[PDB]
């Protein structure tokens, strides 16, 4: 099976890429696996595969850390993401995001049901497993539980059967047969949970599949539209129908090659302690436990020599940055274009802790609009901050065509030099806020409302007659022939490789 | 003479440090010298010494580019600045700024007058020189003149004789015997010019000395207080009285080892076209010429084989960042402390294009103040933005004790995650603004007023009971013994030098 369609093949691909370190000596899931992975993520090192996890039994489980994190070299910086999607390992972020958006104006390719797959190689009924006995990691020293679920896909379906959602949401072990996790608005797992609660008749049928097809975990992390079944979007994106197998205890369908599957129910009535957790913005607030959603696990199925992927998330750079931020930015780009806004590109700078999105404007189109900063900022902010794709993002930075939004240094330059504080900004207090940002949920104002801004880093003539400056840089401040002379004589004179 | 006391010795020091490239083949001052220097500054390469400048004659002049720019290695990143001050080349920014502040609670050490020095080796009277015939550089292709003055020190004295100011302000060749340049409020050259204009009797006696003692050019770039003679501050800082020689045509005194000295007058009445110039924020606005101050040159004296220092300023990183920003931040730190504010450290992040200053707060002291964000931001902003040391700075970011303000990544993390847009900020519209920032002088509002902000990145409990989080990072999320184990086993497991 190809790497983008099968997690076990993905792991092979990382090895072949010389992007994997296999650790075959015993490693403790209590902090050690996650500490190694954290260091990987902070240094852009090779992904760790923990083949000898203390507490591994019944063949459950090995751990792969840092599945979607960055590589050290510039040339293949996003290679691990490219391997989720069948792209060359040198693919740019623009190419990765374009691939993730490609299915948005394609017919879905619905999944294909097959009778069995690797995920059925082993099973444990409700008399045979205990979640508290598995080698579930403690990821950060102050976490309120062992977070089994950091890179699996929750599967829930609307009561009417017409929408099956795949998404990542954290979850931790509660007891032998339950998890607790975050199920919050406006996320699709929450939206579907609310449909079942209003019906009021039963708990939500649920499955959680770990080690799914890489292209599927990417869509799981992207805010594709309400009512759109991720499986068909992934089928369109990859050009192939995904192969799914029915759960044993319910009628949901999971990827045939899933490493590990939990089957059970998400309660419409019960809750339990959840958190705290060391989160995407870089913090944990020890002791901040709150009631979360409660999942009951009835069955486990798994591959021989099952591998659990893990995100050791926090400060830069991990899956919460590379995937949450970039994939939200991609959806925002599309949203803007569909609302007739002249946006060419979007990206969530890592320097902003993925709380900003920079929007590159086609300023020729802007000029034809014959508008102003105040009007245009309001328009952009209303479109984005009133939509679910904008949920995680608190600052939008508008930039002109000279800025490469995928380069944080250039975004920070433009923000700092082209957007006058206050005057060139519009604050939004009556929009949904992201409570996980510390200044929201642990800040001075309402956790769930406001705190958003549109920062206009377009200069005045960009709305009227065109750019009226040149950069004071090597590229723009010197003629072509001179630049080339300097470059050609560089090492000859005494001054100091792409791949590396 | 020591390197910090003599520019010619400084150049030797750079050579000895393997931080200099001598270019002995012909180089054009029309753009080529500056293009090479620009590339140096964008790549943190060795400083270029142009020993064979096209148009060099009467022994005027060689060029040293990038005198105060960064070195590539982390260990000696600020080494060129350390060489201005007799510090080890590994000195930290905190140590450099502490050295520059050290004279602020010392008695001045006034200069010593000597009868002659190297700067008198050669002279040209007003029948013998033509500024338009010298190898003055065109620094950026769109500049409105040849900017002779990018790293010399203007010397003017109050009419009463009691304050002699040394400062850097740009100037370009106007004609054979005049320059034009920026003389703007609240700068000391402007303040002294205004004193002479109110007296109304004569033009201001002036000298411009290039290739001055490095410790003197650093003080020249720092906003030490009104009425304080830089020469005595530099004497206190270095522990030695500076040796000065009288000008030939006026009674001002210049450093004995200055490379090149211009003597003449700054007009109290005349102006001439000045600019545009590719400036510290990274831009030039072609064609934006405005009237500037006009200097008349009566005499030139110079060393044998004179060397003119040059800043090829613009996008990161050059003297306008390393010196303007850092030295303003140092003075702001002191100002805050003198106003009883609990500030330990200050720095202007390069990522902000040195338009921000991050202020590290002693949060124990803050807690004892029993104050709030709104009150404290207003206090800090009133102190800083009402003072000349705050002139260039448009955003202040308050951070707690866990943040190293000298590390831009950590400042950006704290800003993005701890300061709620709008609510945690205070805008200042009734303060002096810095017109050179593009969003000011080429923006949507008044060029000279407002556009400033205090951004509070202190979290709520930092004002009350203390920090209530831990970072989700390797350092803070794992116990000591574990961290050390991981580090000790790092390369053994398969994962990847200080000086480099
Ligand atoms: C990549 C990724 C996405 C996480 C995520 C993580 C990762 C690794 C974790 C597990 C390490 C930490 C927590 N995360 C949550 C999360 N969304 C959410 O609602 N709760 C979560 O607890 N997300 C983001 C969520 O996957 C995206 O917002 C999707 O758009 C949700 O899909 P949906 O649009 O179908 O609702
Ligand atoms: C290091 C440095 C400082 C420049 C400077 C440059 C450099 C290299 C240039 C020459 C490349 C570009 C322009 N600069 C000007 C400038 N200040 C000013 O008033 N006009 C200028 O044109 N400054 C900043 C000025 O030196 C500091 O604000 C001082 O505090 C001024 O001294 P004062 O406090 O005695 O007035
Ligand atoms: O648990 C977290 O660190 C996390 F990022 C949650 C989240 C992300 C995006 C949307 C919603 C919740
Ligand atoms: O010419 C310039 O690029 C410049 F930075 C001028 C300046 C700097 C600080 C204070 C005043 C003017
Ligand atoms: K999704
Ligand atoms: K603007
Ligand atoms: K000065
Ligand atoms: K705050
Ligand atoms: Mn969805
Ligand atoms: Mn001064």
């Amino acid at each position: 099976q190809p790497a983008h369609l099968c997690f076990r093949s993905f792991v092979e691909a990382l090895k072949v890429d010389n992007d994997l370190v296999e650790i075959n000596t015993p490693i403790d899931p209590n902090l050690e696996a996650a500490a190694i992975t954290r260091r990987v993520c902070e240094t852009n090192d090779k992904a760790p595969l923990f083949n000898n996890l203390i507490g591994m039994k019944n063949g459950l489980f090995r751990i792969l850390g840092a599945p979607g994190s960055l590589r050290k070299s510039s040339a293949d910086r996003y290679g691990r993401l490219a391997r989720h999607l069948a792209l060359p390992p040198t693919a740019s972020m623009r190419e990765i995001l374009d691939k993730m958006l490609s299915a948005s104006d394609m017919p879905p390719i619905p999944p294909t049901i097959v009778p069995t797959g690797p995920c059925k190689e082993n099973s444990l009924d409700d008399s045979e497993f205990d979640l508290t006995e598995l080698p579930v990691p403690l990821i950060h020293k102050s976490d309120g539980g062992k977070y089994i679920q950091t890179y699996g896909m929750h599967i829930v379906q609307s009561p009417d059967g017409t929408w099956t959602n795949w998404s990542i949401a954290r979850a931790m072990v509660h007891d032998k047969n339950h998890l607790t996790g975050l199920v919050i608005p406006p996320q699709h797992i929450w939206q579907i949970h609310q449909m079942w609660k209003k019906e009021g008749r039963s708990d939500v049928p649920w499955a959680l599949a770990f080690g799914v097809p890489p292209a599927a975990i990417m869509a799981s992390s992207m805010p594709i539209p309400d009512g759109v079944t991720e499986a068909g979007y992934v089928g369109a994106m990859t050009g192939s129908s995904l192969e799914l197998v029915k759960c044993d205890t319910n009628d949901l369908y999971v990827p045939a090659t899933s490493e590990i599957v939990l089957e059970g129910t998400l309660s419409i009535s019960e809750t339990g302690p959840e958190g705290p957790f060391g989160e995407m913005h870089g913090y944990i607030f020890p002791g901040d436990t709150h009631l979360g959603a409660k999942y009951k696990v009835n069955r486990i199925t798994y591959r021989n020599n099952a591998i659990m992927p893990m995100s050791s998330c926090g400060r830069l750079t991990d899956e919460t940055h590379t995937m949450i931020g970039s994939l939200a930015a991609a959806e925002i780009r599309k949203l803007c274009q569909q609302n007739d806004l002249p946006i060419t590109d979007a990206f969530a700078p890592f320097e902003s802790q993925v709380t900003w999105v920079a929007l590159r404007v086609d300023t020729e189109k802007l000029r034809a609009m014959k508008t102003t900063s105040e009007g245009f900022r309001k328009r952009v902010g209303d479109v984005v901050f009133n939509h679910k794709a904008g949920y995680t993002i608190h600052r939008l930075v508008l930039v002109g065509d000279d800025i490469d939004v995928y380069e944080g240094k250039d975004v920070l330059w433009a923000f700092s030099t082209r957007c006058r504080p206050g005057m060139d900004e519009t604050l939004f207090e009556d929009v949904r806020g992201f409570p996980l940002i510390p200044y929201m949920g642990h800040g001075n104002g309402p956790a769930h409302r406001g705190g958003k801004v549109v920062s206009d880093a377009l200069m005045p003539t960009e709305y009227t007659t065109g750019r009226n400056w040149e950069a004071a840089d090597f590229n723009q401040s010197y003629p072509e022939d001179l630049k080339q002379k300097v470059l050609d004589n560089w090492t000859k004179m005494g001054f100091s490789h792409h791949h590396h």
